[PDB]
């Protein structure tokens, strides 16, 4: 079945994971001076290259691979369109290690072919819940505990072979040189996620979709006028109202975070999200770097009462292109970012992200049904749509989980 995977150190199939009781690794423990120093092997007219991040021309081409050559949804409709300001903001969290984003380019003329991208995340990946009381039960309690300290660990992301170069076994080559490098800075975890089913994930959910335009999303056939809204004279009017939201946000406290928030978005996100068996663990820095707003990219708004910060949400944007309308190219997509709430009902929070997306021209507001999101969903009228989310790990045996127990985003 698997040519690559069969020799990975992941769970192979679902009876084996429904057979794992506690977290911890998959592969013989081994040491960095054991780990190649030289790149792994690749044929003479290909060439490994490290990207610099924060270089113009370098995220360019970057950007240019994966507008042409990234994730489109299963029919070949849209296509993810991630911006150039974007990727610096995602492949540059502080501390982040310039080799771990690797890249293959044709020795001839330097054109980019293949990428992937790691970046450093502090990840709590120890035994969930459920477990850890089955271990109780049976007096395993030391060995359920053993990996509970958060770990630093590798976030993979952006994985892409050009279009010309599909099937030729060039995805597992660029795998084995990040895990290569990875490895080589005393890292051996990673977590990814993907929309196709691999050996073999921790989690799984559906994607859900809160339109916001709905006469664009219908003539860009994102989605489309329901067999329900027949019975009516006029269907689309029907589904604007439905779709209808506020000019301007309902909770009086709301507004932009700014710097100062930072140590108390922190402590609020930090406690929230010790709800859930998987998770991030961020520093000042860190909330710094992935919360505060960034134009075009990253939005944050803070509830502020009594002049403390008790509830926020953020969302990220990533356009699609449309793959052929006469009248739109772009699809401009708002992401469900962290959250917490503290003063109000989860949902009453989202709306106001409903608000603002809408206000500044966003199309959709996309998510997985990780975190609360379920919460929310029917009284903000997000419905599911057509694709997955599964959640992996490299090299980590780990029981399985409902995706309401995961709580990292991922961009
Ligand atoms: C400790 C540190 C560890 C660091 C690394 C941790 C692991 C990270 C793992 C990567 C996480 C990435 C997370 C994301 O970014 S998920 C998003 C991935 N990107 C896209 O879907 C963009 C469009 N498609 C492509 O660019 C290509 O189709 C890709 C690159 C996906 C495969 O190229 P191609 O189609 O030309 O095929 P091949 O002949 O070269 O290779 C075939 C082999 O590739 C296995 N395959 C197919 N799709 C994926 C996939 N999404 N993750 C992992 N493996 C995948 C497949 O089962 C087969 O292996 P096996 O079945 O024969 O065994
Ligand atoms: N195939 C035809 C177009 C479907 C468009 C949309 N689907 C997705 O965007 C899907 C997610 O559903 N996207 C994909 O499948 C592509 C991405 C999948 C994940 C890839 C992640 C890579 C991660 C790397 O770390 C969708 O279903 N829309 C329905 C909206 C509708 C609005 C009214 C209420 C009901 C819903
Ligand atoms: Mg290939």
């Amino acid at each position: 079945a698997h040519a690559f995977w069969s020799t990975q150190p992941v769970p192979q199939t679902e009876d084996e994971t429904e057979k794992i009781v506690f977290a911890g690794p998959m592969d013989e423990p081994k040491t960095v001076a054991d780990i190649p120093e030289e790149p792994y092997p690749i044929a003479s007219t290909f060439e490994w290259w490290t990207p610099n991040m924060e270089a113009a021309d370098d995220i360019h081409a970057i950007y240019e691979l994966l507008r042409d050559n990234y994730v489109e949804d299963d029919d070949s409709m849209f296509r993810f369109n991630y911006s150039e300001e974007f990727l610096q903001w995602a492949l540059c969290p502080p501390n982040y290690i310039p080799d771990w984003h690797v890249a293959v380019r044709r020795k001839a003329d330097k054109k980019l072919l293949a990428f992937i991208a790691g970046v450093p995340v502090t990840l709590r990946m120890g035994t969930p819940k459920y477990m850890k009381v089955k271990a109780q039960e049976k007096g395993e309690g030391e060995e359920a505990a053993k990996y509970d300290e958060p770990r630093h660990i590798c976030e993979i992301n952006f994985l892409c072979v050009h279009k010309q170069l599909r099937e030729k076994r060039l995805a597992p080559i660029l795998i084995k040189e990040a895990t290569r490098r990875v490895n080589r800075t005393n890292v051996w975890q990673a977590v990814y996620t993907a929309g196709v089913l691999l050996p073999t994930p921790y989690a799984s959910g559906q994607y859900f979709h809160r339109s916001l335009n709905p006469e664009k999303l219908v003539e860009i056939r994102f989605s489309g006028i329901p067999a329900q809204y027949q019975k009516f004279q006029n269907p689309m009017a029907m589904l604007k109202r439905n779709y209808q939201l506020p000019s301007a946000p309902k909770n009086s406290g709301l507004r932009e975070m700014k710097p100062s928030d930072v140590p108390q978005v922190r402590r609020i996100l930090m406690n929230y999200l010790d709800s859930f068996d998987v998770g991030p663990v961020f520093s000042d820095a860190e909330i710094s770097h992935y919360l505060l707003p960034r134009d075009g990219v990253v939005f944050t708004y803070v509830v502020e009462n009594d002049k403390k910060v008790t509830d926020f949400f953020s969302f990220y944007r990533i356009p699609s292109t449309v793959i052929g309308n006469s009248n739109y190219n772009l699809l401009n997509a708002a992401y469900v970012h962290y959250y917490a709430a503290t003063s109000i009902p989860l949902h009453q929070l989202i709306l106001d992200l409903l608000i603002v997306a809408h206000s500044r021209g966003f199309d959709v507001c996309n998510m997985v049904e990780i975190l609360d999101n379920r919460s929310f969903v029917e009284q903000l009228k997000f419905g599911a749509g057509d694709g997955h989310l599964r959640y992996y790990f490299y090299n980590w045996a780990y029981p399985k989980i409902k995706p309401s127990q995961v709580a990292l985003v991922m961009l």
